[PDB]
C-alpha cells in the first residue's frame, strides 16, 4: 500500500524536494502524489512558483492536488489521514526572525498532531 506524498510549497528549495521525492517513489515502487496546502495568510507573488512545482512533480509522474485549508499542517495532516499516505516527503525548514507561532516549523505541528505516517525531511544541496 506504499503511497508517496511530496509537500509543494513556493520555496525555491522545493524543487529539489520534488525531485527527491520521484526518487524515493521509483525506489519504492510507490503511488506519487504532490500536495500543496493553499491557505490565504504572505510570500507575495509565489502562486507562480506553486503552479511551476506542481508541473514538475506532475512531469514525474504524481498526481497533485491542491486543498484549501485553514492551515497548512491541518490540511496536510487531515489529507495524508484520508488519502492513506505512508510516507510524506517535506523539505527542511531553515529558522529566520519571525518566531511566532504560525511561523514555527511545519514539523512542530505535525509532531504535536502526532503524524501517524512516515516524515522524511529533505535537506538543502
Ligand atoms: N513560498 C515560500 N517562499 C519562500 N520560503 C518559503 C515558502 N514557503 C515556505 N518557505 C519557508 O522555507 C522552507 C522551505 O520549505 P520547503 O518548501 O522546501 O518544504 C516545505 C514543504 O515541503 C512543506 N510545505 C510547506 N508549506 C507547504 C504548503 N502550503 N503546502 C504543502 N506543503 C507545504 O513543509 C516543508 C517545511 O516547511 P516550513 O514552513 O517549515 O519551511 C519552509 C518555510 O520556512
Amino acid at each position: 500500500k506504499p503511497h508517496i506524498a511530496v509537500a509543494i510549497s513556493g520555496s525555491i528549495y522545493n524543487e529539489a524536494v520534488i525531485k527527491e521525492a520521484f526518487h524515493i517513489a521509483q525506489k519504492e515502487h510507490a503511488k506519487f502524489t504532490a500536495i500543496y496546502i493553499d491557505v490565504f495568510e504572505q510570500y507575495k507573488d509565489s502562486q507562480k512558483q506553486v503552479h511551476q512545482h506542481l508541473m514538475l512533480a506532475k512531469s514525474l509522474g504524481a498526481k497533485v492536488k491542491v486543498v484549501y485549508s485553514q492551515t497548512v499542517a491541518l490540511g496536510l495532516d487531515e489529507w495524508c489521514k484520508n488519502q492513506d499516505v505512508t510516507k510524506l516527503i517535506i523539505g527542511q525548514h531553515i529558522r529566520n526572525k519571525r518566531r511566532d507561532f504560525f511561523n514555527k516549523p511545519l514539523i512542530d505541528h505535525l509532531m504535536s498532531f502526532e503524524h501517524s505516517y512516515k516524515i522524511e525531511i529533505v535537506p538543502i544541496k
